[PDB]
Order: C-alpha cells, then sequence, then structure tokens
C-alpha cells in the first residue's frame, strides 16, 4: 500500500504511519521485540521546525523495541528497518501524541516527521 507520501506500514492500513526509505540497509534482519535498538533521528513538525534530534546530542537514542517505551509510530516503524537503513516516517497524531500533544515541543494534533537511521541492535 504505497501512497504519494509513502508506504502505509500500519496493521490497520489506516494511513497513520507512512514510510519512505532514503537509504537501504545492508543488514538482513529487522530487530526483534525486546532487542535493544540504537538509532539516530531528527524530528520536525509540519511547519518545518526541528523539535528534537539525537544528532544534536552526539550519541544515539536507545530503546527496547516493542515495549511501549516510545510512541506507537516508532514501535511500528523501527520494527521494519534493517541495520544501516535510513527512512522517513510520517506519524499521524493517533500514532504519536494525539489531541493533547506534549507541550512545549509537540503541539496538539501534530503530525510528526522523523528521519531515522538504524545504527545497531542487540538481543
Ligand atoms: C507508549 O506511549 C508512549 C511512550 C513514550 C512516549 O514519549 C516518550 C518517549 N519519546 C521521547 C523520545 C526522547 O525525547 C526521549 O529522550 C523521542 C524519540 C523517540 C520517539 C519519541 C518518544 O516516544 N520522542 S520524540 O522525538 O517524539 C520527542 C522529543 C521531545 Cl524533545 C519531546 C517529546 Cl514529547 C517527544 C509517548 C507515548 O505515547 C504518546
Amino acid at each position: 500500500t504505497v501512497t504519494e507520501q509513502g508506504e502505509d506500514i500500519t496493521s490497520k492500513k489506516d494511513r497513520g504511519v507512512l514510510k519512505i526509505v532514503k537509504r537501504v540497509g545492508n543488514g538482513e534482519e529487522t530487530p526483534m521485540i525486546g532487542d535493544k535498538v540504537y538509532v539516530h533521528y531528527k524530528g520536525k513538525l509540519s511547519n518545518g521546525k526541528k523539535f528534537d534530534s539525537s544528532h544534536d546530542r552526539n550519541e544515539p537514542f536507545v530503546f527496547s523495541l516493542g515495549k511501549g517505551q516510545v510512541i506507537k509510530a516508532w514501535d511500528i516503524g523501527v520494527a521494519t528497518m534493517k541495520k544501516g537503513e535510513i527512512c522517513h516516517l510520517l506519524c499521524k497524531p493517533e500514532y504519536a501524541y494525539g489531541s493533547a500533544g506534549s507541550l512545549p515541543k509537540i503541539p496538539s494534533n501534530a503530525t510528526l516527521f522523523f528521519e531515522i537511521e538504524l545504527l545497531d541492535f542487540k538481543g
């Protein structure tokens, strides 16, 4: 299910998380549930404003995949990636911070736009 804004990678095919591959990984497997995943990312709002980036801290963001440690769009999206891959993820609010948002950085009803690089993962 490939739209003009990317591939719908949701289980519901509700257009809530859309993915565009920017660089193919040479890795073969995706990370598994419970793996410790290492990424770099940059997040922007629909107005182009960068709200956060791991690159700006000069160390990776680390989380356990599929454990609800991150927004739903990330547990869905990162699970599709291979080592070395860079993707863009368009994350509708229902897969992110919803109607409330998370002020000051994330407004109400915000679609989030991430560029994510899967650096490594360990089981
Ligand atoms: C199970 O549901 C959730 C779990 C976690 C959650 O937010 C906290 C984790 N988080 C914040 C990180 C980092 O800022 C933590 O140091 C970051 C990267 C991973 C995705 C997402 C993110 O999911 N965010 S974020 O870039 O969207 C973000 C950055 C900033 Cl500065 C502030 C916020 Cl509120 C979000 C939000 C969740 O539901 C709304």
